[PDB]
Order: structure tokens, then sequence, then C-alpha cells
């Protein structure tokens, strides 16, 4: 829709901050803090998927808005997902251990903007077509 396409990360604020509120290790932060991947998204049917690529790790999930899914995260967090759209916005939020995060996703101008809070940390990734 809006979100089909090849986008490439252009822009990070807060990222570090971000994974030390979700308990990631220095390795680890060191690794995903220097990745620029893409995000290719693509829709088929009730389906929709979004594959992360990059040099050291990549990832992928694909669900049907409303219906929550196992994911295994970057980091390696086993958590319940589910993504809605809201106005525009896929909205998924990450539920484990009592925990969760949000993860934000709406097109502004030329820019996929992705907004990613944990607890008082707000973090804003770019991303551009490529
Ligand atoms: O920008 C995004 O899509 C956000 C979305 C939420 C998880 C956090 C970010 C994903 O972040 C990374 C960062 C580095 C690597 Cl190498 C990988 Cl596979 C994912």
């Amino acid at each position: 829709d809006a979100f089909v396409g090849t986008w490439k990360l252009v822009s990070s604020e807060n990222f570090d901050d971000y994974m030390k509120e979700l308990g990631v290790g220095f390795a680890t932060r060191k690794m995903g803090g220097m990745a620029k991947p893409n995000c290719i998204i693509s829709v088929n049917g009730d389906v929709i998927t979004i594959k992360t690529e990059s040099t050291l790790k990549n990832t992928e999930i694909s669900f049907i808005l409303g219906q929550e899914f196992d994911e295994v995260t970057a980091d390696d967090r086993k958590v319940k997902s589910t993504i809605t759209l809201d106005g525009g916005v896929l909205v998924q939020v990450q539920k484990w251990d009592g925990k969760s995060t949000t993860i934000k996703r709406k097109r502004e101008d030329d820019k996929l903007v992705v907004e990613c809070v944990m607890k008082g940390v707000t973090c804003t990734r770019v991303y551009e077509r490529a």
C-alpha cells in the first residue's frame, strides 16, 4: 500500500538507548547500532510480510492484521506480537515477560518513519525508498 516497497535506513535517533531499555547486551547493541538495514514490505491478500535485511542479521515476519503471532526478534526475544492498522499507521506491540514495546510505522512525505517506545525511551528511525 503506502507501505509496500524496499526501504533503506537513512537516520536513527536514540536506538542505543531503546535497545538498552529492552535489555540488549553491549555486543548486540554495538552490531545493531551501526547496521543500516533495508526493510522490504509486501502484501498478498490478508498477509503482510516485513523483511529486514542487513549484513550481519536478517529477520522476517508475516502476519494478518489483528491476529497475534509468535516472533523471535533480532535480539532473540521470544515475543507475542500484534499488528493493527490505525489511521494509516501500522501499530505493532510486542509482549513478553509482562513487558511490552510498541513500534509504529508511518508514511510521511518521502519517508517511512518508525517510532519505537520502551518505557521512557522513544527512538525514531527513518527509511527512504531504495
Ligand atoms: O528499524 C526497525 O525496523 C526497528 C523495528 C523494531 C525493531 C528494531 C528495529 C529493527 O532494528 C534492527 C537493527 C539492526 C538490525 Cl541488523 C536488524 Cl536485523 C534490525
